[PDB]
């Protein structure tokens, strides 16, 4: 294929983990004030490390010449 | 079920930067400015699974949270 649309579908990828374990995490049935505490907070890390890779793919495909390096232009 | 899930969310980060950093090695491009570019852009791919990493095994450590995620033992 090619490197640009690779890198491109990079955050999406990393949405989609962050939607799949957050919607487990909450079909569970947990009484712990501190466990869902922590689950809460490693679910909003997740939401930041989507975004943290949207911003870095989106900071790194405006560069006209690397876009064009990554599709063999 | 959420306990396997979220093991291996840092070795499927993983994955993708390897993925990433191979294909576009697979790129011989010259411009040493591009070539800086993308190097920074496969550094924070590695730097982003070791941050999952250490998150994913500092929640797993915890007793009350291994238990919980797991069918409550």
């Amino acid at each position: 294929s090619c490197a640009y649309e690779l890198i491109k579908s990079l955050p999406a990828k990393l949405e989609q983990l962050a939607q799949e374990t957050q919607a487990t995490i909450q079909t569970l049935m947990i009484a712990d004030p501190n466990v869902n505490k922590d689950l809460r907070a490693f679910c909003e890390f997740l939401t930041v490390q989507h975004q943290r890779a949207y911003r870095a793919t989106n900071s790194l495909l405006i560069k006209p010449r690397v876009a064009a390096a990554l599709r063999g232009e």
